[PDB]
């Protein structure tokens, strides 16, 4: 089997991407944030505290003939941005882009934090990291991909995120028309439960490539590119007037600037992020200070290849017995 679904930016900045997901019988379609940095599939629901729902579409398990309470199971998760959610668990039929999993753990939110409430466009998350990170207790549950894997034509999924435009998540096949050149594959460590890999270096603009190992994660659920302070300083030093602002919470730059590109290494291959992808717009409406898309990972404790980086590439998440990651230009 295979599946193919379009993923769409939630706003004009590509802050996140949402993908329609069918849950239950008859289908209830929710728009979920596919997140390769976590491993829970959770949804706004009929059980979510009413004051914490503001415009989201909810899953109502009592209206699904295939929903079953997973008795005694609870979940609770916190994300890198400090947001969180928790609740109980149902199993139900879940389909993405024509690919169907029966008995998928669907984690129903009883509580969500303010940033989730405030984001009316995101009806929940679909985790695509390794199932060892799943938070369900006392019986850990498998991700949608893990459940689908044995049925897929090939044990892979791909992320093809657009810049200010829709893109595609495919399951079970590699669309050879979706990228240029060849795909370069690189080793993955699953020791921390992430799609963790080591970039071979970077360049700023038309500058020379610096060979240096950068361990980080491929994370579709993180908006920005978080790299070591040395690398980030070298980038922003090429933008007149750019500075790190503690009050804003990172690097900002004059909105009048033209940003240089940023290149990252994948083995001997190179992925180029155009300068425009690094512009996240005014810090507040009407400001001439703009937020940067490359930020320091210092104090996160991990480097994160988020959407800013991933949307510059066609990315293969290879879930074979020994997982790997592939990157191609597009």
């Amino acid at each position: 089997s295979t599946g193919s679904a379009t993923t769409t930016p939630i706003d004009s900045l590509d802050d996140a991407y949402i993908t329609p997901v069918q849950i239950g019988t008859p289908a209830q379609t929710l728009n979920l944030d596919f997140d390769t940095g976590s491993s829970d599939l959770w949804v706004f629901s009929s059980e979510t505290t009413a004051s914490e729902v503001d415009g989201q579409t909810i899953y109502t398990p009592s209206k699904s003939t295939t929903a079953k309470l997973l008795s005694g199971a609870t979940w609770s998760i916190s994300y890198g941005d400090g947001s969180s959610s928790s609740g109980d668990v149902y199993t139900d039929t879940v389909s993405v882009g024509g690919l169907t999993v029966t008995g998928q753990a669907v984690e129903s939110a009883k509580k969500v934090s303010s940033s989730f409430t405030e984001d009316s466009t995101i009806d929940g998350l679909l985790g695509l990291a390794f199932s060892t990170l799943n938070t369900v207790s006392p019986t850990q549950q498998k991700t949608f991909f893990d459940n689908a894997k044995a049925s897929l034509d090939s044990p892979v999924f791909t992320a093809d995120l657009g810049y200010h435009a829709p893109g595609t998540y495919n399951f079970g096949f590699i669309d050879t028309t979706a990228y240029t050149g060849s795909i370069t594959y690189t080793a993955v460590s699953t020791k921390q439960g992430f799609w963790e890999w080591t970039s071979t270096g970077y360049a700023v603009g038309s500058g020379t490539f610096k060979s240096t190992s950068i361990d980080g994660i491929a994370d579709t659920g993180t908006t920005l590119l978080y790299l070591p302070a040395t690398v980030v300083s070298a980038y922003w030093a090429q933008v007149s007037g750019a500075k790190s602002s503690s009050s804003v919470g990172g690097y900002v730059f004059p909105c009048s600037a033209t940003l240089p590109s940023f290149t990252f290494g994948v083995g001997s291959a190179r992925i180029v992020i155009p300068g425009d992808y690094i512009d996240f717009g005014p810090i507040s409406t009407g400001s001439s200070s703009c937020f940067g898309g490359i930020q320091s990972s210092a104090g996160i404790g991990i480097n994160i290849f988020g959407d800013v980086a991933l949307k510059a590439a066609f990315v293969v998440f290879n879930g074979a017995t020994t997982p790997t990651l592939g990157f191609a230009s597009k």
